[PDB]
């Protein structure tokens, strides 16, 4: 796919950048033991192209993983939009998508709670088409000159950089309490949205009402909504904390080796489409970013299907380089003046001078497009086009007058939709169409399980504890309580403080479909879940046990770990290396009960990764027939729902696989009264 | 100080521009209030570019780290064995910056990652600034210094994927350290505690390389540095380290912030070892390779001076992220040695601050900046800051008098080369056969390590080569582990199901020094800063007052008291949810809270409990004050495990046994 | 000078931009422009860029950042700082703020109005404006440009939209380059004039201080170099810049011939004493009179002092009553004269015009 650019060194003596053959092992001396020597352009053509190897990290988003796949269209949608890429059923476009974290570093933990990235890059027969989304239908502000202040206010404080990845601090709490838009996105973020399984299991959302245009000039008002093919699904907060050291990899992997098992992920690209006449009618501006369209209102249209199927082959050179613009957008497609989307138009293009280091970014293999190209933009910095033509201005006669303007009538150009208009004075005001920061996040809260609540009040009691300040404390109460009283007093019984008095202006009862993860339902498959069967070298039957569990769970497409003390055939991890946050299921071979000291593993491990897995809600089980004194070990009941235990491996395996398609077990978590 | 010149204070006015024009940064200026944004708003560009040029690059390695600022006191007038001005009076005091970092991981990567550390110290001498660029380990991984970005990209993530972060636990780390033996001394030490130090004011400073001390008079010494902690040696256990990489990723800097914001800021006695010239070669080892240690029985250390750290930064961007040390910044008295890393170094530290910098004026950020005049012919370059009067930068000149004049040996105090140093031989790109023992050292390390340390070392190594998938590369690092100790390679091998190959005594041998061992080094000289936690409950007011008064008996001895309850209150520090046992040195439970550690929809369940499971099986001092010890499993006459109705009392033993830091008997070891 | 990076977006309270699609654009231009030549974002930093009051904002970090920021909650809105830095607007903090009685209507277009389409009407104004011989020099400076392009394709190009302008200028520029004037197009000719924009027109200077006298004397007559140290002495009175030139340097003598040339001056003085020089290796051969030659051939007040003047300007074909040409033998009585042509400063008499 980026094949012409590919550089192989499985074969060959060592050279320099300019092809001359050398050797890179020692430097050359004045006498054996003597100094280096200046002239030693080995050494110092080496060394200074390490020294050189870092560009800055993106200034959010930082730390994220790639794929490149395949889009392919459902129908000619020639009768909604122009986009050349949606003009036929079953045409195909390459993509590469790239899904992140927001606030960490390079090098923080994939699973951070925090709002993750969703950015795909369409390589369209028409031009480069990106959607720069997020796993949140809703942004925390409603213009884009505040996302200095937010993302100030939840990366680390800047007198000692701490904490990283983290919204658990005072100033993104003072941020959250004093601007009150936060409300939607933040409950959104304390659900289990901030805790995604994988990026697999998590959907995309352009957030921003686009439009569609025909060639006809028509257009109507688009919400863009990546639904996943593998269902959503979450971990747990405990759980996310101890991945987050074990495996800071956890997500990049789970991508990596999906696609590399030929399990590559899925999911149908889908607008909510509604007419022009619609922006107010909906009871909220379809302008503000920080609401959503209700699919009670607007149903899903499925356009086509997106598969990722190939890993990079460099990281920095594709994922690391690959440069996502809202700019780049094509024919049948146009923007809204969304205040927020509006200034992302001007940061994406400016932002890449930085990382790129020089104007020519979009040079690089990753960022080109799979068109020619034809313009009078020249020279830059690391320039790697030989230009023919050397009348490069129009209009001109001595080029006879190419490139030509492209336009609605001419050469298929990009056009702004006709139909739109601007009126009034230019002001630096907000539309009191926006002010309603608190109904929405009360429409979420209201449309989740009674479990996917606590956990929602959770996350908030564990990152507001955290806050030093009593005023900021104080003031969040006051935000919550606009939301939900309930949420409110909950929250302030963990910190101390009392809620304020019930105030209902936004309080409402309504619910809304296809936002809560625990109401989802079981996954729609289980392949690439993670079961661990816990084994020993002790008892030769405790293997034979564990192979036969293994042949019959690798059939159905999961991915199985069997665990034992030391390794040997058949065996994959040791109990040292091992941990629950490792697997989705886990299971011991009664073989192994004794096992439930050694030089060889930590104290009571083989014990703690069941225990573990029962707490966070996994299915577990024993398979063999003699079960209690693993079970009574863990405290496990023996009648508990996602709790197995068979002689039969068919039969087991039978039971435990309905289990990792239920997913978590909700009833293990205790409830506010 | 440059630093306090350029200070900015914002606690007072109205917001401005960058060029101080009165302006609001809060709405967008927009046609119409529904409509488009306007490209004349400047006051949104400027805001937004500014942001969108937030980042620099990382540094290439030790990317992740924290400083803080300090003095240097030296003990003596040292003019016997240097020049160096800033070692020429008792008492005379210097300036500092110091960094602390890991090596491996990239910028937000966490603190407790297993690997070497760094230890950078700018000294802002009046005779310019002098960087000590050195790491917690007194040994490197290589032998010259053009073999780094074969072993920095060995050890970070592999380039397809980038997995792992921080971490030498895989394929590409073993395979790079299987067929380049000098590796192994670093990895010895990498794989002992020294790779998880406790924090950054519990591990030592090295220099590494030996350098050369310079008399005015001309003669020279070889030296080699060693920072020495006055907070005494100590480290996490694997297991608690992993969990504390999840927990708190901050937990150094956090450690080291706190320390100073307290009055509890960290000290190292600055030491060297001092020998002849005529020694380069008389230990058995050459003094010009970097993969070995002078042992303490042959050279003892000369305490120069007390280094301690006081003052945390202003802004962590402008101090720490752009501090840009080099071994290059080196000053009258001091010289290089022919180390091959050490050579080699000299040019990438200016070269790598372009990089970073994006021009050439990095030396003019005020963390960078001397504390005496400049006076050169350095001009222009991106970013210049100065307005130079001098308008004949050349040398020689009339017309600027000749200035600035040349400085050497007998002009200006100028720097020179210690004119004993001579060259001689082929110009050659081969490696001195005195370099070729890569064994005996490491044995030596190994063997001056206590049993259970010898098992922490054995078990670290056990832990990352199960992970490396390569047979070929497990075989071939059983080959080398068997060069270093034969007992290392069986007991290693166990875990991976491979047989050891069998004894080659080569380089075997008995010897031991002192200095090295952790577990060895016996009690911590203080526990003031050390972290309690006290695991009590709201349903009893009988725990809450037994946690104050524990809480006044603890905290006068200057620990840092946390007391953890189900929810927050008066008196109450954190609650269960937030607690682990990663965040203390010792747990105590009282006993009014019994009931807790037999569900709750405040915390996870069994959270009261697994803190003090987790604490005892990591080696903490624990104790009840006033079942639990049932509950927990925790033998009542274990060492380190603590039982007193009487406050003082339990205090008392407690306290010792934070001292002691780690009861190692909890530990199996290989038979 | 290098570092200076200025912008029009540096405004304040008291000004506006208008809708001039070229002013809008150029506000992006200049912000951006500056990372390039900076290679960083800090740019105002640099001392020529720096403002003379301070700083209040929540910018941060950007490679080569010299400031070290107190304030460690920069963000808006916050209570942890206080809420400062405090907004600036109309109301309050002597904010900046757009003309609040700016307005914008109708469609988002890609289009040119209608109102920008005459474009030769002003041209022709400016063009009427000038005098008859500085017609001539642009009329001049358009032959010597277009007939140095190559394309004949571009060339008759540009006679039609010269001749849009003027219909005369078309077919005098027409005449350099052998093509033929297309016919008169009428429809933006007219015969107004506007005041100030004419140089010819401006009148004399009103000051001469500053301007440059060269004055070229010889070294084998001592009388030469007395006359020419009395000459700058009563020259340099008013403020002249005055510089002697003689074969070789020494006392009172600044540049030696083969240095000097008219362009260093603005009005040329041979002293009498030196009528000889009027072959070196000193030199390039006719050197000395080609200095005088071309002072006079620019424009530039050119003369004798001393009384004999009629060797020297027989020599280089200038008439002796000409204007703008000036022989006295009293010092004084030169002096005066003289400065008054370098006031007028150009004596236009002296070139050709198109009949
Ligand atoms: C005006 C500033 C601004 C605002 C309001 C936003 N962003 Fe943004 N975003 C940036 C400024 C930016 C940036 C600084 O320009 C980044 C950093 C690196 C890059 O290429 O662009 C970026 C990166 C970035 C990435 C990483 C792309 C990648 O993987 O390389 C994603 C997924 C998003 N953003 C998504 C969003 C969404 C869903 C937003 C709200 C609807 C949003 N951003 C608002
Ligand atoms: C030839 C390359 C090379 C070699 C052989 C070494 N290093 Fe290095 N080191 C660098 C090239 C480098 C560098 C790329 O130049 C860095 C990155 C950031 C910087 O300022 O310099 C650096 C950074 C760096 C830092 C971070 C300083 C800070 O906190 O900002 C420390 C502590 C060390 N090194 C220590 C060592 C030690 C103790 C070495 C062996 C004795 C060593 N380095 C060998
Ligand atoms: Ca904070
Ligand atoms: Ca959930
Ligand atoms: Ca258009
Ligand atoms: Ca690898
Ligand atoms: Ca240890
Ligand atoms: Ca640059």
């Amino acid at each position: 796919p980026l094949a012409a650019y590919e550089v192989d060194d499985s074969t060959g003596y060592l050279t320099s950048d300019v092809g001359g053959p050398i050797q890179d092992q020692t430097s050359l001396k004045a006498g054996i033991r003597g100094p280096t020597l200046l002239e030693d352009f080995m050494f110092r053509q080496k060394i200074q192209h390490f020294d050189h190897e870092r560009v800055p990290e993106r200034a959010v988003h930082a730390r994220g993983a790639g794929a490149h796949g395949t889009f392919t269209s459902y129908a000619d949608w020639s009768n909604i939009t122009a986009a050349s890429f949606l003009n036929a059923t079953g045409k195909q476009t390459p993509v590469f998508v790239r899904f992140s974290t927001t606030a960490g570093s390079r090098g923080s933990a994939d699973t951070a709670r925090d709002v993750h990235g969703f950015a795909t890059r369409f390589y369209t027969d028409e031009g480069n088409f990106d959607i720069v989304g997020n796993n949140i239908p809703v942004f925390f502000i409603q213009d884009a000159i505040q996302f200095p202040d937010l993302i100030h206010s939840v990366k680390p404080r800047p007198d000692n950089e701490i904490p990283q990845a983290a919204t658990a601090h005072d100033s993104a709490w003072d941020f959250f309490s004093q601007q009150p838009s936060t409300m939607h996105t933040l409950f959104w973020a304390m659900s289990g949205h901030g805790i995604p399984r994988s990026y697999r299991h998590m959907d995309g959302f352009g957030v921003h009402t686009f439009r569609f245009v025909k060639d006809d000039g028509s257009s109507k008002l688009i919400k863009w909504h990546f639904k996943s093919r593998q269902g959503k699904a979450s971990l747990v907060w405990e759980e996310a904390q101890v991945l987050s050291g074990k495996n800071a990899d956890f997500h990049r992997q789970d991508l990596w080796d999906a696609i590399e098992s030929g399990n590559g992920p899925e999911w149908d690209v889908c607008v909510q489409i509604v007419d022009e006449s619609q922006a107010q009618a909906f009871g909220f501006d379809l302008l503000d970013p920080t609401k959503i369209i209700p699919e009670e209102y607007a149903p899903l249209t499925k356009l086509g299907l997106l598969k990722l199927d190939r890993n990079p082959t460099n990281y920095f050179a594709e994922t690391e380089q690959v440069m996502f613009q809202p700019g780049h957008i094509v024919r049948g497609i146009d923007f809204t003046e969304d205040p927020l989307l509006q200034g992302r138009l001007f940061s994406y293009l400016d932002t890449q001078l930085n990382r790129n280091g020089g104007p020519n970014f979009e040079q690089l293999p990753i960022n080109m497009p799979r068109v020619p190209i034809h313009n009078n933009n020249r020279d830059g910095a690391g320039q790697m086009f030989i230009h023919r033509n050397k009348y490069p201005y129009t209009p001109n006669t001595l080029n006879s007058g190419y490139p030509r303007q492209a336009n609605q009538n001419a050469g298929r150009g990009f056009f702004t939709a006709p139909g739109r208009t601007a009126s009034g004075a230019l002001v630096r005001e907000v539309s009191p169409t926006f002010n309603d920061h608190w109904s929405q996040p009360r429409l979420f809260f209201n449309s989740l399980t009674p479990v996917e609540q606590q956990f929602l009040v959770n996350a908030m009691r564990f990152e507001i504890s955290l806050v030093k300040s009593e005023e900021v404390k104080k003031n969040v109460l006051t935000q919550l309580n606009r939301v939900s009283h309930d949420v409110a007093v909950r929250v302030a019984a963990a910190i101390g403080l009392g809620a304020p008095d019930a105030d209902d202006t936004y309080y409402h009862n309504n619910k809304t479909a296809g936002v809560s993860i625990v109401g989802s339902g079981p996954l729609p498959t289980i392949k690439t879940l993670r079961v661990g069967i816990l084994a020993t070298t002790s008892e030769s039957s405790a293997l034979d046990q564990a192979a036969q569990l293994r042949t019959r769970l690798e059939k159905d497409g999961l991915v199985v770990t069997v665990v034992a003390e030391t390794l040997r055939e058949g065996v994959d991890q040791t109990y040292s290396t091992a941990d629950a946050t490792g697997f989705d299921g886990v299971v011991v071979v009664d073989g192994a009960a004794a096992l439930f000291s050694s030089p060889l593993f930590p104290t009571g491990r083989p014990l703690q990764i069941f225990v573990d897995a029962y707490r966070w809600g996994k299915p577990v089980g024993v398979c063999g027939g003699k079960s209690s004194e693993v079970l009574d070990a863990a405290d496990v009941p023996e009648d508990g729902d996602g709790v197995y235990s068979e002689e039969s491996v068919d039969m087991f395996v039978e039971e435990f696989e309905k289990g990792l398609a239920t997913f978590r077990f909700t009833d293990r978590f205790a409830l506010d009264s």
